[PDB]
């Protein structure tokens, strides 16, 4: 039958890519859904959303009908404009995080993971990456997005990098792949999981 | 003064040899300690305790007086009996560990993080690795260590590894370092992180 999969707007363009394209070799249709990170997993957690996969950087333990598994690593940064008050990137700077204003991710249920509930008590919720990088540039405040998200700017002089201190070379974040139980036992599924797998790690070297 | 340091059981002999080797070029005295992942955080919350550095891999949010960075990354697996009735390690196997027991680490306040929870039901709590091991081998249930403490298992035959499908390679877990906030001024502490995560990366690759 048809396959619905859910990639959140974190998820890179190469990882998008080597995702559809591995789909078509084995599945004759298939949905793409783009959501936001702090929305993936409350979606699929939706009967009525009838979702098969989802490759999403949110974390959650046990959810019901739907094992997790890790599909590849992606990197994210902490930015803000060249001229914030924490431009120096120290250490007293990154714990100090939590006394500034945060542009995070909001969700729909008003209700976040570890991973992606804002740090500090000031912050300006939105619905994408673009409307958050929006408000960065303007200094309201700092925000975290996907390394895809920013290289450009990062180079134009736009935005500064403020969490080299905290992990050299960008916050390694993992990218898993829920999928129904009653995948696991279709081939299918396990040729996507592998070629997918194996076709990341060339594209990560 | 004298700085007291904190290695969980979890941080390989490397990690502690280079962290050792480094903080003996900038300090004149340090205090090396052992505990297990599960009792670390749990140990710098104690005023008493006096810690001023803290390498595990326990993850938490925010702890007062207390800041979080990356030193590095390790990994670990999810072993059993080489007969363990999940022997076939594929993905119906993977999502049913909640089901079978899990020789998880014992925290002294009984309480844990989501990362060191137990997932199953049926648990059975134990000090150290080596207690964790050495019922594991006895086939009484799974449990997850670092690479380190079961690389001379696997290639024996005695132990096997359960979670290549979830996380081909091992599951990749970050190494923290969590200093006290008054370190973050202290130019001896900037030193050490550069160098041991500079001599990290060297051994990495
Ligand atoms: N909110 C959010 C969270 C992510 N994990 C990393 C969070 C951990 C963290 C937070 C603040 C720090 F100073 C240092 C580390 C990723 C994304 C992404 F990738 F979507 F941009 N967003
Ligand atoms: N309890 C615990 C947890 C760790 N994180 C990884 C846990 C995530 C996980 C759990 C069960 C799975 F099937 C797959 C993944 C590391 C360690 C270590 F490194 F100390 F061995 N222990």
């Amino acid at each position: 039958r048809n396959l619905r999969v859910l990639l959140d707007t974190a998820i890179p363009p190469s990882f998008c890519d080597t995702v559809s394209s591995v789909l078509l070799d084995d599945f004759n249709m298939v949905s793409l859904i783009r959501t936001s990170p702090a929305d993936s997993l409350a979606t699929i957690k939706q009967d009525n959303a009838e979702i098969d996969i989802a490759i999403t950087i949110d974390e959650e333990l046990k959810i019901s009908r739907f094992n997790q598994c890790v599909l590849g690593y992606t990197k994210a940064f902490v930015v803000a404009h060249p001229q914030h008050p924490l431009c120096n990137a120290s250490l007293h700077s990154i714990a100090s995080l939590a006394n500034y204003r945060q542009i995070s991710l909001g969700s729909r249920s008003g209700q976040h993971s570890n991973l992606l509930r804002p740090v500090s008590d000031k912050v300006l919720f939105v619905e994408n990456f673009d409307d958050m990088l929006r408000l960065v540039e303007a200094g309201v405040g700092w925000g975290i997005a996907p390394h895809y998200f920013v290289e450009e700017r990062l180079r134009n002089g736009t935005l500064a990098v403020l969490s080299e201190l905290y992990e050299p070379g960008g916050i390694d974040t993992k990218v898993y792949c829920y999928y129904n139980t009653a995948l696991e036992s279709e081939r299918s599924f396990l040729r996507f999981l592998e070629s997918a797998r194996q076709r990341l790690r060339e594209l990560g070297r």
